[PDB]
């Protein structure tokens, strides 16, 4: 199905053998970047997730401030944990610094629209970039049609910046610029993103539309996240972005055995 | 989609609004049927499951011995918990007694093949009956083709005994007469059972094929059962048979919101 591998400098991700788990790194800051408690807690937690089945660690970010916070964690983590690191920013300068600091993948929630020059940063360092569906409004003529249109406007910016098709991963942006009923409608029609020809990452972990259905606080969302990850993998997605790495690695793995991936 | 309701004497199950959860009643016997600890523990546990989202309680069974064990639990539970009770037997006499004792549904793991007269018991009391795929051997020419053939031989016996179409629920018998690879193949092709025209119950809770994939003991099977319940509901099934009622009710419910049931 994929005729290539996701190349990440030192690490390669095969896209055929299994659903790839992206671990959401917990970034509780200190009231005082760099300091000992916040980097140490980020490392212990990247290590926990490596040990419970994560294949990528996702590290989330006032511009020079964002860099001072995030660069030290990428250095200490890339050092101490042997996994690819994605950097969660829409700022081109923050992205430049992160890959320089040791990050492998750009994770952009504005899909190169926030700051187009980010795609030039991906182009140059030749890293994979995740383009997420997002928009600054919620006026959908047709939810899925508009979604697929908007993602395509992202791919045009990425490609016009030098980005190779093989470094493009797409993401439906569940929980961004979508009512809770539009979120459930995007889950129900996720297979449509496949027509675009690119690997798909789903990020649904703990989000309010799960609590809208279940009527449950954020710490009570494990089973509902499970259901989204499963429908996700059944609908074709290549990665899932989760906080609960142990549980979702097991669900992912059972789904894989069944769907025959 | 269903143009009728599952009629159960006092209780009716609507088959359209939600995936129906069947709770597996825990039947630890006493070394001495009827006695106080075993009926009391069965009741407390039927009550727990009623409170965590179960819609049916499934009560599982030397023939006169099976009846002395199971009749008292059906009396105390039907009394103290206001849910329909299915009776898990393939013996016609055990089934007769159970419905007389207050049970609403017959749950037959031999699909009227073990003892054909069970279908006469269903016919007469006019109760729903679950016909499970099972066979005393494992020589499949074509797993799904043979499955659907064998289930049809069950429906013929049921119907020839007087059973109305509307009292027939089918079950693919995951974990019966199937290698672990055939179990995963039946999960992957579950939607085929829909051509037969009947509601489908899935029972996958904690079964060794989950541990074959995950390589995990029976008490470590929650996430893998979750994955089967989800693929199950996505593939069209109307009921799921589970031990972990709290967790699977939440998964079921999230899946329902998404698939649009
Ligand atoms: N790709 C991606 N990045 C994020 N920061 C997300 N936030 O939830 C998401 O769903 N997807
Ligand atoms: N219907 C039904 N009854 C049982 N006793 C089962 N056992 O696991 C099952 O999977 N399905």
């Amino acid at each position: 199905k994929w005729d290539y591998d996701l190349r990440c400098g030192e690490y390669t991700l095969n896209l055929n053998e299994k659903t790839l788990i992206m671990g959401i790194l917990n970034v509780t800051p200190d009231s005082f970047g760099g300091s000992y408690n916040e980097v140490d807690a980020a490392v212990r937690h990247a290590k926990e997730m490596r040990d419970e089945g994560a294949h990528i660690i996702d590290i989330g970010g006032s511009v020079e401030e964002e860099i001072k916070r995030v660069v030290p964690m990428i250095q200490a983590v890339s050092k101490e944990v042997k996994l690819p690191i994605s950097i969660d920013t829409y700022k081109a300068e923050v992205a430049k610094q992160a890959i320089e600091a040791g990050a492998h993948i750009i994770n952009d929630i504005w899909g190169a629209k926030a700051e187009p020059k980010i795609a030039e940063v991906a182009a140059h360092y030749d890293v994979p970039i995740i383009l997420m569906h997002n928009r600054d409004n919620m006026n959908y003529r047709n939810l899925m049609a508009d979604m697929i249109a908007d993602l395509y406007d992202s791919i045009k910016i990425a490609k016009d910046a030098g980005v190779r098709d093989e470094n493009i991963i797409l993401d439906p942006g569940i929980g961004f610029a979508k009512t809770p009923e539009q979120n459930l409608e995007a889950m129900r029609n996720l297979e449509q993103l496949n027509v675009l020809g690119y690997p798909v990452l789903l990020g649904t972990s703990r989000k309010s539309f799960i609590g809208h259905v279940l009527d449950l606080p954020v710490e009570e969302r494990l089973e509902g996240t499970g259901a989204t990850v499963c429908l996700g993998i059944e609908k074709g997605c290549e990665f899932v972005r989760v906080h609960d790495v142990k549980e979702m690695s097991r669900m992912a793995k059972m789904m894989d055995a069944m769907i025959g991936k």
